């Protein structure tokens, strides 16, 4: 149970960081585009309930990265952003709280990368 819970962050975990990829070689003039629209962090990220934060921002995710044109993309936005809801699904078994601040697409990415990380270390 713990053991499960860890290997679906393991997934989720890549999911997030084949998103970033794709963003770190959008080599188009078109990536300000992309960083204007603001997203929202979690005002804590502590716990496995804290995924709330993120299931409520893919939508946005998913229209952002839709944008982008496929040519610029190993996966397809609509996808991996599916993918992405159903781990989070499963890994939250309550009302989301958020921080004041908003960041780029790819803060947030990080945050949530991080926040994985964080939770995988500390159930090993």
């Amino acid at each position: 149970s713990t053991k499960k819970t860890q290997l679906q962050l393991e997934h989720l975990l890549l999911d997030l960081q084949m998103i970033l990829n794709g963003i770190n070689n959008y080599k188009n003039p078109k990536l300000t585009r992309m960083l204007t629209f603001k997203f929202y962090m979690p005002k804590k990220a502590t716990e496995l309930k804290h995924l709330q934060c993120l299931e409520e921002e893919l939508k946005p995710l998913e229209e952002v990265l839709n944008l982008a044109h496929s040519k610029n993309f190993h996966f397809d936005p609509r996808d991996v952003v599916s993918n992405i809801n159903v781990f989070v699904l499963e890994l939250k078994g309550f009302m989301c709280e958020y921080a004041d601040e908003t960041a780029t697409i790819v803060e947030f990415l990080n945050r949530w990368i991080t926040f994985c990380q964080s939770i995988i270390s500390t159930l090993t």
